[PDB]
């Protein structure tokens, strides 16, 4: 169990904005995964596995641990933040650092569509990040070149594999890219 920090990924957005908003308001806005932002977790395998199109950003409900509003996608539902093309940073924070086989990142192609559920084939990966097994939090941040041909609304993908389970946590981050 774990999630991206920073950048603030969707799911720790929502936890974010529980404090600033309430926990109705919050939870109206991205369901129940306010209270666990850790538990974005679905079947491993990604690309070809893992949670089917439409259900990426919310893992197909976290295996039960939360509900389906994470899937929601519009040009307006989620804050985006800025980011720069180019080499980056992304920190994972854990509640349960888990052992490791890999972390993979993916950025939204130049041509997606903001309004329509994320499937796969709007994605392109990025970088990878191979482990050898031990726990998560001997690596916790990773050097991801960006894309640098692409600006505007973009969603970036992080996913984390669990080397000692059947699942992987799933990660999107709604980015501002200049």
């Amino acid at each position: 169990h774990g999630y991206i920090k920073e950048p603030v990924s969707r799911a720790y957005m929502g936890a974010l904005e529980k404090q600033t908003m309430g926990w109705t308001a919050a939870a109206q806005k991205y369901g129940s995964v306010i209270d666990n932002p850790q538990s974005v977790e679905g079947p491993k395998g990604f690309p070809a596995a893992g949670p089917p199109d439409g259900r990426i950003a919310s893992a197909n409900g976290g295996s039960g641990q939360i509900d389906f509003g994470l899937d929601k996608q519009t040009a307006d539902h989620w804050v985006k933040q800025n980011i720069r093309g180019g080499f980056n940073t992304f920190t994972w924070h854990y509640t349960a650092p888990h052992a490791t086989s890999k972390w993979h990142y993916y950025i939204t192609k130049k041509n997606w569509n903001p309004n329509k559920p994320l499937s796969r084939d709007e994605f392109e990966l990025i970088g990878t990040v191979n482990h050898d097994g031990s726990k998560a939090d001997t690596n916790l941040t990773h050097k991801i070149f960006v894309p640098t041909d692409r600006s505007g609304y973009h969603i970036i993908l992080g996913v984390w594999d669990v080397a000692d389970t059947s699942n992987a946590f799933y990660n999107v981050i709604d980015v501002n890219l200049t």
